[PDB]
């Protein structure tokens, strides 16, 4: 792999049952993961181990939920993450265990505040739409870099699920790039919606 993707989420577009942590979706952007961009799965003998973690828990709990299949035992998604993804972002020296992993990726979206960026820009959860390029242009001025940007299809308008921020392998800094349903959003009307 070559680089990180810092992958955020909003919880009303993705959430998909009203249990746990999506029973009110929390109201601001959380993560979904941080994910090496083209490798997954590096190594089955090394597994999740929820004790290492277990002082991030509070923030993890906080900013790390539970928000697609939200299951009540919340380290199921903790773990999927960690196989997948963290056992991958290991090689990075910065990243190579589990508390490494998980802690600098809670450092990275405090980091990024992509929640206040959104807000100062004026974008905010809203009945009327908006358009996808007030996410991409606004976002791509206060980063630096492009973001990808991902939607739920209508199933009306589009509804904005997911941010992506590519960040660069060892020192994960800004970078530019170049699902359960999420794709890239089209150009045009995006719903951003107010939770439930
Ligand atoms: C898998 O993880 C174990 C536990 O950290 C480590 O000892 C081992 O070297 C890893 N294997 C690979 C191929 O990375
Ligand atoms: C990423 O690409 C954009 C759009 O082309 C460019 O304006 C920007 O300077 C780039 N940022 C970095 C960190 O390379």
């Amino acid at each position: 792999w070559k680089k990180l993707i810092m992958v955020q989420h909003w919880p009303e577009t993705v959430c998909e049952k009203i249990q746990n942590d999506c029973r009110d979706p929390p109201d601001y952007w959380t993560i979904h993961g941080l994910w090496p961009d083209k490798s997954e799965g590096c190594n089955r003998s090394w597994p999740f181990n929820l004790e290492e973690i277990k002082d991030l828990l509070p923030e993890m709990r906080a900013y790390w939920p539970d928000v697609i299949h939200s299951f009540p035992n919340r380290s199921r998604f903790w773990k999927h993450e960690w196989e997948k993804h963290g056992t991958c972002a290991a090689q990075v020296d910065a990243l190579n265990s589990q508390k490494k992993y998980f802690g600098r990726s809670l450092e990275l979206y405090r980091e990024l505040d992509l929640n206040s960026v959104l807000l100062k820009l004026g974008i905010k959860p809203s009945i009327n739409y908006y358009q996808v390029a007030d996410f991409k242009d606004a976002l791509a001025r206060v980063y630096g870099v492009i973001p990808k940007i991902q939607c739920l299809p209508p199933s009306e308008v589009q509804t904005i699920g997911q941010i992506e921020l590519c960040l660069t392998k060892q020192d994960q800094q800004l970078q530019n790039c170049t699902s359960r349903g999420l794709r890239v959003c089209e150009d045009g009307p995006v719903f951003y919606p107010p939770p439930k």
